DNA sequence: CATTAGA
DNA sequence: TCTAATG
C-alpha cells in the first residue's frame, strides 16, 4: 500500500505503456500482474532478486526494480515521459469515443491535436465528435447540488410518463459524494422481466421524454436496454448556463432490479466485500441475482429479490445505507 | 462482460 | 461479422 508503492506505480506506468502507445497485450499483462503481486508483498523489496522471487517477476522487470531503486528514476520511463507520440496518444484518448487504436490511427494521419481533430471532424463519428465537441464539459465534475437537480428532474417526467416505472440513480451519488462523473440511472418496469419478451419502448419513452423538455441533448447511443446520451440543466434566468452532461440510462428486468441497484452502488470493495460474505453464509452474489449455494461445488436457483434488505436478510447482514456502503 | 456502432 | 469503446 505503501511500502511497495514506487514499484507498482512505475509498473503500473509501464504497463499502461505497452497497452496504449504499443500493442503489446501481453508485456502490459505482465507489467500488471507483476504488479499485483509486488503490491501484496509484505516486506519493502529490497533489490530485484527479492522480487524476482516472485511470481510473474522475471528477469525483465526484476531488472527495472533495481534501476528504480538505485536511481530514483528509471530511463524507459523516462523516455516514454517524453515521447511525443506517445504523448500524442495518451492524450487523444481522453477524447470520448477515442480509445486507443483510433488514438494511435489519427497520429498516424498527424493529428496529434485538440485542434487538429478539430479541423478534420470529417475523420470522427457521432459519438468522437459530440466527445470533441464537449471535451472540457465532460472532463469536469458533477457537483452534488447538481446532482440533486438532475436526479430532480430525471424522477420527474419517469413518473409523467408512466407512473409504473421505477428508477435510481446510482453509483457515488447514491453513496453520498460530493461529486461525480457522471449520471447512472437504473430502470425498470413490472411489465417487464426476465422473460417477458422486451418492450424496447419501455426504454425509449422515456428517453423520448426527457428530450421532449431538453434534458436529453444528444445520443451517444441508444439501443433496446441501454441509452448513453448528454443532458444539460435548463440555464437559469441568464449569466450562468450548464455545463454539458454524460448520461447514463439502462433498462432492467423488475426481477432483477436490486441486485443491479446493489452492485453498481457499490462501492467496488462494499461489494466484494459483502459478496465474499455470502459466500460463507452459502449464497452467490452477482449484478443480476443472488444465488443459493449447493455443497456438490456450485448451484443454482435464483432467490426472489424486492428490496436491497432481501439481498441483506439473505445473507444475514446488517442493511447499510448507501451511505456507509463504502467498504 | 455485455451492449452498441460501424464498416 | 468482427472489432472497437463505454461502463
Ligand atoms: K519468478
Ligand atoms: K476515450
Amino acid at each position: 500500500e505503501t511500502l511497495n508503492g514506487g514499484i507498482t506505480d512505475m509498473l503500473t506506468e509501464l504497463a499502461n505503456f505497452e497497452k496504449n502507445v504499443s500493442q503489446a497485450i501481453h508485456k502490459y499483462n505482465a507489467y500488471r500482474k507483476a504488479a499485483s503481486v509486488i503490491a501484496k508483498y509484505p516486506h519493502k523489496i529490497k533489490s530485484g532478486a527479492e522480487a524476482k522471487k516472485l511470481p510473474g517477476v522475471g528477469t525483465k522487470i526484476a531488472e527495472k526494480i533495481d534501476e528504480f531503486l538505485a536511481t530514483g528514476k528509471l530511463r524507459k520511463l523516462e523516455k516514454i515521459r517524453q515521447d511525443d507520440t506517445s504523448s500524442s496518444i495518451n492524450f487523444l484518448t481522453r477524447v470520448s469515443g477515442i480509445g486507443p487504436s483510433a488514438a494511435r490511427k489519427f497520429v498516424d494521419e498527424g493529428i496529434k491535436t485538440l485542434e487538429d481533430l478539430r479541423k478534420n471532424e470529417d475523420k470522427l463519428n457521432h459519438h468522437q465528435r459530440i466527445g470533441l465537441k464537449y471535451f472540457g464539459d465532460f472532463e469536469k465534475r458533477i457537483p452534488r447540488e447538481e446532482m440533486l437537480q438532475m436526479q430532480d428532474i430525471v424522477l420527474n417526467e419517469v413518473k409523467k410518463v408512466d407512473s409504473e416505472y421505477i428508477a435510481t440513480v446510482c453509483g457515488s451519488f447514491r453513496r453520498g459524494a460530493e461529486s461525480s462523473g457522471d449520471m447512472d440511472v437504473l430502470l425498470t418496469h413490472p411489465s417487464f422481466t426476465s422473460e417477458s419478451t422486451k418492450q424496447p419502448k419501455l426504454l425509449h419513452q422515456v428517453v423520448e421524454q426527457l428530450q421532449k423538455v431538453h434534458f436529453i441533448t444528444d445520443t451517444l447511443s441508444k439501443g433496446e436496454t441501454k441509452f448513453m446520451g448528454v443532458c444539460q440543466l435548463p440555464s437559469k434566468n441568464d449569466e450562468k448556463e450548464y455545463p454539458h452532461r454524460r448520461i447514463d440510462i439502462r433498462l432492467i428486468p423488475k426481477d432483477q432490479y436490486y441486485c443491479g441497484v446493489l452492485y453498481f452502488t457499490g462501492s467496488d470493495i462494499f461489494n466484494k466485500n459483502m459478496r465474499a460474505h455470502a459466500l460463507e453464509k452459502g449464497f452467490t452474489i452477482n449484478e443480476y441475482t443472488i444465488r443459493p449455494l449447493g455443497v456438490t461445488g456450485v448451484a443454482g436457483e435464483p432467490l426472489p429479490v424486492d428490496s436491497e434488505k432481501d439481498i441483506f436478510d439473505y445473507i444475514q447482514w446488517k442493511y447499510r445505507e448507501p451511505k456507509d456502503r463504502s467498504e
